[PDB]
């Protein structure tokens, strides 16, 4: 495995590099839209702890096999690595969506709760922390955790995939999906909204009508893995491999690897750098007739202006 690592982890740093500078940038102006590479940095920069230093380097050969702790990157930084993109998108996906998801709380505060979703969401990394670490300690189990082994993964592991399969499901993918959905009936306000994400979409304060780029890529983002995988994740994990899955993983964990790939996922930069724009040259892109250096900060008094662009 150490080189499909590097096929991709290592195409995926650092074009994971000319994307994860940037939350490191600047350190933004961090959070909002781009929260997604201050989750994705403790996700896909942990994806690199992960996939350079453990899991690559003891951390699966490299090691080894140690355990580590999850595996680790698979445990702990594909719950987060993948988890937290979820969540990263119930959140973008619509965010759409946050703003009008909700109630744009306060004019702001649709912020959200994502924002205050962020504490949500070491709210479930406390939250897989819960079962997670007393998934390990629900007891081997610590199986591929600590073993990285055995012995009730698998005599019984029907509770244990079969509750995280489904316990992150139980509800993670449960209402939100059905809450979480809706406003994803922000996305009925989307599908005649991308006359809305594009006006109020481009123009909604922020980074956006590149913003409806939006769903292109958030469902499929919902696709891309997460629906042959909702399919071949679900029944994968199931588990019930012995020899067939895995190993099937990789393919099974190739594209949650093709899903380390933040870079069609920073441009959704997009997103603090399309808005602010209006302007002459170029697209990325917010009206568009050009888009540019306009904006900047307060958001304008000028030239492609004030809920800018
Ligand atoms: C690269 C390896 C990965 C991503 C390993 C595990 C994936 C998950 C625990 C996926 C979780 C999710 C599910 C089941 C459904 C909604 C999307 C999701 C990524 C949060």
């Amino acid at each position: 495995l150490a080189a499909y690592m590097f096929l991709l982890i290592m195409l995926g740093f650092p074009i994971n590099f000319l994307t994860l500078y940037v939350t490191v940038q600047h350190k933004k102006l961090r959070t909002p839209l781009n929260y997604i590479l201050l989750n994705l940095a403790v996700a896909d920069l942990f994806m690199v702890f992960g996939g350079f230093t453990t899991t690559l380097y003891t951390s699966l050969h490299g090691y080894f096999v140690f355990g580590p702790t999850g595996c680790n990157l698979e445990g702990f930084f594909a719950t987060l690595g993948g988890e937290i993109a979820l969540w990263s998108l119930v959140v973008l996906a619509i965010e759409r969506y946050v703003v009008v998801c909700k109630p744009m709380s306060n004019f702001r505060f649709g912020e959200n709760h994502a924002i205050m979703g962020v504490a949500f969401t070491w709210v479930m990394a406390l939250a897989c922390a819960a079962p997670p670490l007393v998934g390990w300690s629900r007891y081997i189990p610590e199986g591929m955790q600590c073993s990285c082994g055995i012995d009730y993964y698998t005599p019984h592991e029907e509770t244990n995939n079969e509750s995280f399969v489904i316990y992150m499901f139980v509800v993670h993918f449960i209402i939100p999906l059905i809450v979480i959905f809706f406003c994803y009936g922000q996305l009925v306000f989307t599908v005649k909204e991308a006359a809305a994400q594009q006006q109020e979409s481009a123009t909604t304060q922020k980074a956006e009508k590149e913003v409806t780029r939006m769903v292109i890529i958030m469902v499929i983002a919902f696709l891309i893995c997460w629906l042959p995988y909702a399919g071949v994740a679900f029944y994968i994990f199931t588990h019930q491999g012995s020899d067939f899955g895995p190993i099937f993983m990789t393919i099974p964990a190739f594209f949650a690897k093709t899903s380390a790939v933040y870079n069609p996922v920073i441009y959704i930069m997009m997103n603090k750098q399309f808005r602010n724009c209006m302007v002459t040259t170029l697209c990325c892109g917010k009206n568009p007739l050009g888009d540019d250096e306009a904006s900047t900060t307060v958001s304008k008094t000028e030239t492609s202006q004030v809920a800018p662009a």
